[PDB]
């Protein structure tokens, strides 16, 4: 397990999201399902030139898994996945410019709900989660676990868990006052309103 520091602005945005009074928190799901669809679009497109890219799994789907006992909501996809370089360096480059523009826009009057237009919709997870664990597997790298409770740092380690084949698991360890996102009725209602036309099957698991 390696520990990394976020740059001042990104830690400032994460703190903005984790704190700040904003009631419309449900938009986090739309954002993560959108990141999942983007990842599925990427692997599917890559496979068009190289079909061996789907040897790691052919099914292209999104699963939404609530767990009342662990107080978690997992968003699972079988997309492109992320390499160690992505988790540490490349996505850090994306998160830097995107944070700058979103912070500029927020000051100018833009809403927290517009986060996805700046390519940092992933951080909207912190509207409902006190900790986010990302389990991911790209064809070109090993299975990794990324994790942050915000607070200015994140960790990356090789993941010893169940092999995923290919894709991403975004585990949301929800805040104690955000357990409504564990209810079937609530998740269904959010999926219909914001994510009804995603081009991949979304299965809402139950308990
Ligand atoms: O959205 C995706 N990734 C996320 C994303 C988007 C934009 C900017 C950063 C990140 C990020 C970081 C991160 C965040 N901040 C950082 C800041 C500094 C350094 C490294 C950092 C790393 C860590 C884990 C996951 C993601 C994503 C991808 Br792609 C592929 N398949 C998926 N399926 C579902 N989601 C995804």
């Amino acid at each position: 397990m390696e520990t990394f520091a976020f740059q001042a602005e990104i830690a400032q945005l994460m703190s903005l999201i984790i704190n700040t009074f904003y009631s419309n928190k449900e938009i986090f799901l739309r954002e993560l399902i959108s990141n999942s669809s983007d990842a599925l679009d990427k692997i599917r497109y890559e496979s068009l030139t190289d079909p061996s890219k789907l040897d790691s799994g052919k099914e292209l789907h999104i699963n939404l898994i609530p767990n009342k006992q662990d107080r978690t909501l997992t968003i699972v996809d079988t997309g492109i996945g992320m390499t160690k370089a992505d988790l540490i360096n490349n996505l850090g480059t994306i998160a830097k410019s995107g944070t700058k523009a979103f912070m500029e826009a927020l000051q100018a009057g833009a809403d927290i709900s517009m986060i996805g237009q700046f390519g940092v919709g992933f951080y909207s997870a912190y509207l409902v989660a006190e900790k986010v664990t990302v389990i991911t597997k790209h064809n070109d790298d090993e299975q990794y676990a990324w994790e942050s409770s915000a607070g200015g740092s994140f960790t990356v380690r090789t993941d010893t868990g169940e092999p995923m084949g290919r894709g991403t698991k975004v585990i949301l360890h929800l805040k104690e006052d955000q357990t409504e996102y564990l209810e079937e009725r609530r998740i269904k209602e959010i999926v219909k309103k914001h994510s009804q036309f995603i081009g991949y099957p979304i299965t809402l698991f139950v308990e």
